[PDB]
C-alpha cells in the first residue's frame, strides 16, 4: 500500500535527515530502520511518565553548505516523533493532496529505496525537457525564496492551509489541529519552526505551501517550487512583478515572507543549470563516455588539473557547490595511479571545505591507510578543525572513517570533540567504548542539570547507552523501554 | 530619578517605535505620551476578563529600509505591555547593569527628550575619536552580525543571561523568569522573538547580549556593539578569527548565531564611516558652513546636481542609505527658488524609494499645495504604490500628509488602503471620519472572525474607535476602559 509505504518512510528511512540522494548528510553508521511503525504505535499508546517541560527538544546537527555555512538539521525525539508520524499516517487520505500538486518538484512520492522525500532525484533528461518546455516563449525568469521556511513556519497555520484561514480561526477536533499540536511537540512546544530533515516537517511544509501553489496556479502562473524556491517563467515583466506581489501576499497570509536577498529577475534565455555547472561540465574530462572502461579511466594530470580548475572556478564564481559537483564528476572513474594523488587533494579540500569529507569514504579501501601515520595525523587535524569550526557533518563523517578504518585518534582532539557537544559525534565515541569515562562525565553533567531539554538534545546518546546497557534511561516514561525491548538500534550493523 | 525616567521612557516615549532620532519611522500624529506609568499600574492591577488565546499579538508596521526591504516593527498590546514595563521598572536596580556596559553603544541612557533608546545619537566628533582610538595600532577590522537577533532571541534565555545558563536551568520566582514570561506575553506567548521598536525589547536584547559582551571583554577583545552588530579591532588575523569563534560560542550558548552573509574582515586603515558617506560628504555642496546664511543658501542647479549624483552613487554602490544621507545634507538650507524643484525631485525619489517619504514633511508648508491638483494626484499615486508594495511607513506618512494638508484622497486608492490592512493606516482613515463605513466593515470582519489575535493586531484601531465613542471595546477586560477613563489617546493633538 501507499499508506504503509509512507508509514515505513516516516520512520525507517526519512526519520533521520536523509533528503539528499547522492551523499547523505549523516554517516551510514546512523540508520533509522528497525524503528518500525509498530514500535511507533506502541510508543504512541504509552502514557506513562511525567514531564516538567512542554514538548521535546531535538538532537542537533550542523551540516556544512557550499559556503561553509551551518544548517541545523534535527533528529526529533522519538516519543514526540512516533505520535507525529502515526498521526500523518492515519490521516493520509486527507494529506495526500500534496502529492497531487504539480508545482512542487520535491514532495512525498513512492521512491524505490523506501524514502518519500529525496531532493535532486529526477533524471537530467526530464529536468532539461521541463526547463525548456516551461521556458517556451517567455522573456523573464523570476527566482524567489521563502526567507526562513524551516525557521519560521507557523504551526497554527497548518489548519489555515487545510480548511482556509478564516474557517480555521472560526473553528477555534479536526485532523490538522492535532497535526499542528504534534508538530509543535516535536520542537519544544514551539509554534514557529520545523525540525529540518524528517519527512514529517517536509509534509508539514508541503501542506502549508500547497495552498500558495493553488492560488498561484489559479491565477495562471507558470511556476515551479523546489522546497522553498519559486521559479516563474514570464512572458513580460508585468507577470514578473505581479507573481512576486501575489507570492508575497499568499506567503504573508500564512505568516511567511520572501527572501529578498534571493530575489532576482533574469532575462531568458538564461542557463538551464547554473553557469558554473555548464562551465564544469564543458571542461570536465569525463564529459564523454567512450563505452570502453580503459578510455573512461582518467590519468593523473587530467584529474588534478580539473580539480585545480574547479578550485579557481569556485573562488571566481562561488554561486554553487562547485567542488562537490566537480568531485562527483571524476570520483568514480579514477585509475589506480590517481587514487593517492586525488586522495591527498581531497584531504586538502576536505580540510578547507568540510562538506567534502563524505567523498573520503569512496577512496578509503583503495588507499593503504597504515603508511607512515600520515593519514593518522590528517584525520585528526581535520577532526580538530571540525571541532574548531563547529561543523557536525564533517565531525561525524571523519569519526565514521576513524572507527571504520580503525585509525587511532588523539586525546587532545577528543578534548574538543567532547567539548563541542555534538550529539552524533558523542554517539560515535560512545560506540567506540574506549572513551567510556569522558562520555560518562558529559552525560552526568547533562543529568545533574535536571533540564529535560538537554536530555532531549542528547536523547540519541542517552538511548544508545541505555540500549547498550552502559547506562539507565534518563526518562520516567516507557518510550526507551519499548524501543529497547523490540531491539531499536540507531547505530545498527548489517 | 532614573527609575522614574525609565518608567516614563518605556511608555510615554519609547512604547511606539521611536528609536531613530533624525526622522521617526512613525508619523507624529501617533504619539504614546499620555500613556502615563500610573495608567500602566492600573492596567497591571486589573485582573478582569477571560482570554481564549495565550498571550497578545501586536500592531504590525512594515517600515522600509534603504534597499526597500520591510522590517516589521511592532506596537505591543498595552495590557501585555503595561505589565512588562512595570516589571522592568520595579526590577531596575537589578537591570541597570546593562547601562554600565561599555561595549554597547546604543543602550538605555537618560536622554533629554524623554527616551532611553536612540540609535545614531552620539555626535560625530566623539564617534570619530573613538573610531581612531580603537583602531589604534591594529591590522584588521572584523564586522559580525547576529542573524535574526529580534527574530530569534530566546526568551527563556533571559534568566540564562542574568544568573548563568546552568544556574537558571537548575533553578527551574526570580525576577528574570517573570521578565521572560512578561516578554513572552507581549508576542502571542511565543518563546522566540521580540517586538521591534519598544524599548522593553531593547532592554531584553541588552540583557542577553551583555553576557556575550562580558565574556568577549574578559578575553581581552577590543570590540563595540551597535544593537546586533559587533565591530572588532585586531592586531593580527589570529584575533580576527578567534573573536569570530568566541562570539559564535557565546551567541550559540544563548541560542543565537552569527549572520554569515554580514561577516567580513577588512584590513585597516579602512573608512571611519562607510565609503559612500565620505563620497557624499566630499561632494556635498553644504560641506562648508560659511557663518553667513546667504552663502549657506544653495542654488537650484547645485542641489539638483548633487541629488542626481546621489542617485548614481546609490545605483553604483548601494552599500547604505545614500539617498537619505544626501537629502538630509541639503534639506535644511534650501533657497525659496529650490523648494519646488527639490520638492518634485523628492516626489520622484519618494515614489521609487518609500522610506524617503518623511522628508516630504519638511517642504509641505513652503510648497503651495493647491496648484492645479498636481500634488493631489502625486500623493494618491504614492498611496497606491505603498498599498501595492505593502509598505507601512510610506503609507502612514503619506496619509499624515494627506489629512494634515487637507488634500483629498481618491476612492480607488482607499480600496487598497482598506485591503492592505495596515493598522496604523486604518487609524488615520479612522481619525479622518469620512470613511467611517469602510472602517466599520473591516472591524466587523475582524470581530466576526472571533480570533483574539486579529483583534490584538488591530488593537490600536479598536481602541481609537472606542475612545472616540464610535465603537465599543472588543475586550471583556477593563484595560481599554481604564485607558479611556484617564484620557489615553494614541492619536493626540497639542
Amino acid at each position: 500500500d501507499e499508506k504503509r509505504h509512507l508509514y515505513e518512510a516516516l520512520l525507517r528511512h526519512n526519520y533521520f535527515p536523509n533528503q539528499k540522494g547522492s551523499i547523505s548528510e549523516i554517516p551510514p553508521c546512523f540508520s533509522s530502520r528497525t524503528f518500525t511503525p509498530e514500535i511507533a504505535e506502541l510508543i504512541s499508546s504509552d502514557t506513562s511518565g511525567r514531564r516538567s517541560l512542554q514538548g521535546y527538544d531535538c538532537v542537533e546537527y550542523y551540516a556544512t553548505r557550499y559556503n561553509n555555512f551551518p544548517r541545523t538539521l534535527s533528529i526529533i525525539h522519538p516519543k514526540a516523533y512516533s505520535k507525529l508520524a502515526k498521526h500523518i499516517h492515519d490521516n493520509w487520505e486527507e494529506i495526500r493532496f500534496i502529492k497531487e500538486n504539480e508545482n512542487s518538484m520535491i514532495k512525498p512520492d513512492m521512491h524505490a529505496d523506501g524514502r518519500i522525500i529525496i531532493m535532486n532525484y529526477e533524471d537530467a533528461e526530464t529536468k532539461t525537457i521541463r526547463e525548456l518546455n516551461d521556458g517556451f516563449g517567455r522573456r523573464f525568469k523570476v527566482n524567489a525564496d521563502i526567507s526562513g521556511c524551516f525557521t519560521n513556519i507557523y504551526s497554527h497555520s497548518i489548519p489555515w492551509a487545510v480548511i482556509g484561514v478564516n474557517n480555521a480561526k472560526i473553528a477555534l477536533k479536526h485532523w490538522s489541529d492535532k497535526l499542528d499540536y504534534f508538530q509543535r511537540q516535536a520542537k519544544r512546544n514551539e509554534t514557529h519552526g520545523v525540525p529540518i530533515g524528517p519527512a514529517t516537517s517536509s509534509i508539514v511544509c508541503e501542506i502549508i505551501l500547497s495552498a500558495v501553489d493553488k492560488r498561484l496556479r489559479d491565477d495562471g502562473f507558470l511556476f515551479r517550487r523546489y522546497i522553498a524556491a519559486y521559479t516563474c517563467y514570464c512572458k513580460t515583466h508585468d507577470d514578473a512583478k505581479e507573481f512576486l506581489h501575489l507570492l508575497g501576499m499568499e506567503l504573508s497570509k500564512y505568516k511567511l515572507s520572501l527572501n529578498l536577498h534571493k530575489t532576482k529577475i533574469t532575462n531568458l534565455p538564461g542557463t538551464l543549470n547554473d553557469n558554473w555547472v555548464s562551465l564544469l561540465n564543458v571542461n570536465s574530462p569525463t564529459k564523454k563516455r567512450f563505452t570502453d572502461q580503459d578510455l573512461n579511466k582518467l590519468s593523473s594530470s587530467e584529474v588534478i588539473n580539473f580539480l585545480d580548475y574547479a578550485v579557481q572556478l569556485n573562488t571566481q564564481v562561488g554561486g554553487g557547490s562547485i567542488l562537490k559537483y566537480a568531485i562527483s564528476l571524476v570520483i568514480n572513474n579514477l585509475d589506480e595511479y590517481t587514487i593517492t594523488q586525488v586522495y591527498d587533494y581531497l584531504l586538502n579540500l576536505s580540510w578547507h571545505y568540510p562538506m567534502l569529507i563524505p567523498y573520503l569514504g569512496v577512496l578509503i579501501e583503495h588507499v593503504y591507510l597504515d603508511d607512515g601515520d600520515e593519514y593518522k595525523n590528517k584525520f585528526n587535524e581535520i577532526l580538530s578543525m571540525c571541532a574548531e569550526n563547529k561543523c557536525s557533518d564533517g565531525m561525524a563523517w571523519t569519526l565514521y572513517f576513524c572507527i571504520k578504518n580503525n585509525i587511532d585518534i588523539d586525546d587532545d582532539v577528543i578534548e574538543k570533540i567532547i567539548c563541542f557537544g555534538d550529539c552524533l559525534s558523542l554517539c560515535l565515541l560512545d560506540s567506540s567504548d574506549i572513551y567510556e569515562e569522558k562520555i560518562n562525565n558529559f552525560v552526568s553533567d547533562i543529568i545533574k542539570l535536571d533540564y529535560e531539554y538537554d536530555i532531549d538534545r542528547y536523547w540519541l546518546l542517552f538511548y544508545q547507552r541505555f540500549f547498550k546497557d552502559k547506562a539507565p534511561s534518563p526518562y520516567n516514561d516507557k518510550c526507551f523501554d519499548i524501543m529497547k525491548g523490540y531491539g531499536v538500534d540507531f547505530m545498527p550493523d548489517e
